[PDB]
């Protein structure tokens, strides 16, 4: 059970309306590890449920919003022996295990999309690989101009497990990304639909704010209303499917031969190398653009 | 919620099969606050026991569900949804809605869980009973089990929005159109229920079912629902109990709502559901004929 005065993950705070949920792991640039999906759905609900808040607005300390994912259970099919032994390359897995793991990530994710009140993301850095499967289920996204935007484990260990790539950017720009694992840059988010607005990274700050007090100023039954009416349009697009068969994906991402090469990689020398092998041939290791 | 001070239901696992078991026969295992909160809780619990494969809900006493019978500081709370039940002052449907859709949002754990589900209705299942219900994804019934919506009639629309998704259009409107109920063998014959044993052959017949779904692998049965699940919610499911959850805190704040609450006050609620239910032929367990 989440502990509201002793987060693991991220801050929250009521500042007049606006609900602030902050990701509190700077030094891992946010990474996603158990608690996150927890804490987040855990706080979007405190927020849903408070009559002073009108708008969640969630973000990430330090140099990006989250680069992804991480590198009481026990006895469950969550539990880590569990799903360890479900990662071994040389005996059969069981997908099914892997879906009840990675569903529930997606599941505390989605909270930003079907919760009852308004959510807004803000970007900054970067927001990379299992950061966008929590940005892409915001309401609204505003980023730093600047900002590295993509899923780039498309070209090893992962597929995108929201499945929402396709919903936000329509056929043809979803599989421009999916099929390089290239980024793209805040401005081209915006350009794109992907983001309302790309503010240099200068004005971020101010023009994030701005928007969120624009909506705060709003009834919240006038705010509801509206989500409930927009999300008729976005669920019937087969969100639910997309989402589903996505997280099937990742998991067969993560256990096929290329999936359990590039853990290997990161088991002998680190994540960082590993990353570094493969995005460096790319061009665009780092903070480095893709140029979509 | 704390698995060892459960308030309005039971959990036990008995080899492959998890049993939540309603537990307040002396309400008809009417619907409470803590109802939604508890099911979502116990289905999560079966959902990540490996030696779970298939799930079974049931009540105890004469029925079912006879329907709907901490949050302070919040919309939930008790003040904030007594004054938003007034009569004579502006209602806020949202307020309402945030309310209702988290009664509906615990029940559609049945649908959404990873592993199947089974409710086994005697007796009765009407009006919120089936908001449960409809979401499991096997139901089976006593031949004469009374099954439907009553409060069509005044101061309710099925929340969970599923009677056409289970029905179709025409059965559906049947139902919704009158308030009528339907027995449990025409459940069958209408496949809302895949099975509608015999009152004294039912406890037999859901063993058997539950049995033999158990018998199967957990990673198959996992599959097979993931598959057939996004036939089912392409249907526009989630669309159906939204604006379903809606008219159901319409039918609360109408005139027509409010006399009926007005009813309950001076007479009791029984009696103002007699009153409703009388004039239609079918009050209590008598059957519509439809």
């Amino acid at each position: 059970p989440v502990d509201f005065d002793n987060l693991k993950t991220m801050t929250y705070e009521v500042t007049d309306r606006v609900a602030r949920i902050t990701f509190n792991r700077p030094e891992k640039g946010n990474a996603i590890v158990a608690d996150t999906p927890l804490e987040l759905s855990a706080l979007v609900e405190r927020a849903d449920l408070d009559p002073d808040v009108h708008v969640i607005l969630v973000s990430g300390r330090g140099e990006g919003f989250c680069a992804g994912f991480d590198l009481p259970y026990e006895g469950t099919v969550l539990s880590g022996k569990t799903q360890a032994l479900n990662h071994l390359p040389d005996e059969p897995w069981d997908p099914m295990v892997d879906y009840q793991m990675m569903s529930r990530f997606v599941r505390g994710f989605a909270s930003l999309m079907h919760c009852d009140k308004p959510t807004v993301v803000k970007i900054h850095g970067y927001c990379v690989a299992g950061g966008t499967d929590i940005a892409l289920h915001a309401d609204q996204v505003i980023a730093a101009a600047d900002a590295k935007i993509g899923y780039p484990p498309m070209r090893v260990w992962g597929v995108p497990a929201a499945g929402l790539w396709a919903h936000r950017l329509g056929d043809q720009r979803a599989k421009r990304l999916l099929f390089t694992g290239d980024c793209i840059t805040g401005a081209q988010a915006a350009e794109w639909g992907l983001a309302v607005e790309a503010p240099d990274p200068a004005d971020l700050d101010a023009r994030t704010e701005r928007l969120v007090e624009r909506i705060a100023a709003m009834p919240v039954n006038q705010l509801i209303m509206a989500k409930l009416a927009c999300n008729t349009a976005l669920l019937n697009q087969g969100v639910a499917t997309s989402q589903m068969v996505s997280t099937v994906f990742d998991g067969i991402a993560r256990h096929t031969p290329e999936g359990h090469a590039f853990v290997a990689t990161a088991r002998e020398h680190g994540f960082r190398e590993a990353v570094r092998r493969r995005d460096e041939p790319m061009g665009d290791h780092g903070r480095r653009a893709s140029d979509v």
